């Protein structure tokens, strides 16, 4: 019925949510072995190409996993440097406060990419920082932000490195074991295609190790969990969501089926770029330079004319087939397509004819 | 393929498997206040009479919403007791040690229903205690505990109560206003019939507006999560499993064409009392005497018999279309058949008769 340009919950495919018509016994080896470990194994592969990486299921929002990788890598003594440039890294220093952790944010603004000398006098002046956590791809905006080089700085600083890759991992080609990442977190719903109800973290397995004994919380105990797959191949401490699980399953089949990760990158940039292109000539202004831009999500400026409503705009635009997104930046009025899912370049082509169509105050 | 005579996630019907089948966004309307705040108010109407009560959904497995409750409502110089009597009394306990929050378990045997002078004693002894914990249906068991006296006797010393009523609300009668319950925990994948996803908490509106500001985590803020459906009608502060939610939605339609709560514990009850009596036919005896036991899941010894396995057993009655369930019992050789689900006495004739086939060691 309509398009999901969102970055997820999104349109999936027909065979992803039919994957979801079996019940599974929580305690059977057809779904920990079977399901949950061929997730595991091809997880662990996608994320690097390097041996010493596992993963770890957990279930609720891409945000327990967030606080589970939080909440069970940093000590007691622990001390968090978090880049926050946008609402996901703003909710990681958010997580740090909950969880009583000590926290130092540094904050370029939402419309700007976090100046690396800025990360390199924190870690220099703060010896008491034991991790650095940063955003791949945020999604508030958008905006790709430079893990690499972040990542780089706080491995030659001796830090543990947690990645926010929510909206990028299965969309962007990375390996995390080459960039240095200890934890990468990301979801079964936004890039994978898959549908919501769990998040995972691949990491570094001598780095996962020393999370033991360590948790917040039981529910979002990172060690537990992955020690319980481990020792039962595949096993959830804790009821699974079975039937979006073996959705995802189905994703990564998909995935594969594509072409990888290069493959859905490619289409992802293609999908962006005409419709960034396809906004400009219709007078709409991206809120981010495009060198900043992620292949995933775009904001773009609410037009300033004075019967522009995103509401009546949104309305137009769902009856032509299309659910657009609201924006999330605080300092200014905007709104975001999200170009991830089901979505191709005819989709894009169709999408910016229904915003043309959609422009009533024109 | 096979009916999952388990507690959850069980076997569910094609319709709710089917409402899985379409794509939400969770920044709509239509999924917030047609699905989500459907599914609210009807939780509350199912969990009692009165007036007073609200819920909040939490994603997640169900112990992630028990989690959420116990760090949400416990304060800093709180105390909490617990019946521990099985698994899921002890699971109570093991958060409460991982919240640092002080816990006394009244701790009865597993075959034992609570001793309300063991409770009695802990209350009138311990005036640091502030919340008391039951496990309505103890599913390691598939022990009823008595939950009315209980429930009086800590409204009597004036401390707040928490049900875990996972395995039983919708399938078992009850009436929490009346009861004295403060919160009940419940799953979307036990006698609701749901698919697993997530968890949800009925509480005392007054007692869940005690909980702002004091939890221990970001995801399991119970008041933070309720405070957003309140005032977002049905928007769930980080992303929901929208098509397990959308079948929980299905799964309320088809308790209702059942005719409630009291037809479904009338099916359950006659699924128990039937097995129970089918399998005392073939030899098999209950862990628990008659009295005590819940109409949900049932543990039966082990056979003594040499060759008893309980994988071999296990694997025979898979290939007669039955999944039957471990034992969870610390101090008996045991195993489980739960009757909840599309489980109807026509099932439990045929399961009778594929147990007697089954038994390959006499």
């Amino acid at each position: 019925e309509y398009l999901l340009l969102t970055p997820g919950p999104l349109s999936t495919s027909e065979a992803v949510r039919e994957a979801m018509l079996k019940d599974w016994c929580t305690w059977d080896d057809e779904y920990n072995k079977d399901i949950v470990e061929v997730i595991r194994t091809k997880l662990v592969k996608l994320a690097t190409k390097h041996s010493g990486y596992t993963s770890v299921l957990m279930q609720g929002s891409g945000t327990a996993s967030v606080e589970a990788t939080i909440g069970s890598a940093i000590g007691k003594e622990g001390k968090l440097l978090v880049v926050d440039n946008g609402a996901y890294g703003a909710r990681i220093a958010q997580i740090a406060d909950y969880l009583n952790i000590p926290c130092h944010a540094v904050s370029p603004g939402e419309t700007s990419q976090p100046h690396l000398n800025e990360v390199e006098t924190a870690l220099a002046s703060d010896p008491a920082i034991t991790h650095v956590a940063i955003v791949h791809c945020e999604t508030t905006t958008g905006m790709l932000n430079p893990i690499e080089a972040f990542a780089s700085a706080a491995k030659a600083h001796g830090k543990v490195v947690i990645l926010d890759a929510m909206s990028s991992f299965g969309g962007i080609p990375i390996d995390i074991a080459e960039l240095g990442i200890d934890f990468m977190i990301s979801s079964a719903n936004k890039c994978i295609q898959g549908v919501p109800g769990f998040g995972f973290v691949i990491a570094k397995k001598t780095e996962l190790e020393k999370c033991q004994g360590q948790a917040r919380s039981l529910s979002l105990d990172l060690y537990d969990q992955w020690h319980c797959m481990e020792v039962n191949h595949g096993k959830w401490r804790f009821t699974s969501p079975t039937h979006t699980v073996r959705a995802f399953y189905q994703a990564l089949l998909e995935l594969e089926q594509e072409g990888g990760i290069e493959a859905r990158h490619n289409r992802y940039q293609t999908n962006q770029k005409t419709l960034v292109a396809g906004m400009r000539s219709l007078g709409f202004e991206p809120l981010l330079s495009d060198d900043l831009h992620s292949p995933i999500i775009t904001s773009f400026y609410s037009p300033t004319h004075s019967d522009y409503q995103f509401k009546a705009f949104y309305t137009r635009l769902k009856e032509q087939g299309f659910v657009i997104y609201p924006g999330k930046v605080s300092n200014a009025d905007c709104f975001r397509i999200g170009n991830i899912g089901e979505v191709y370049p005819a989709d894009i082509e169709r999408l910016i004819g229904a915003i043309e169509k959609a422009m009533y105050w024109q």
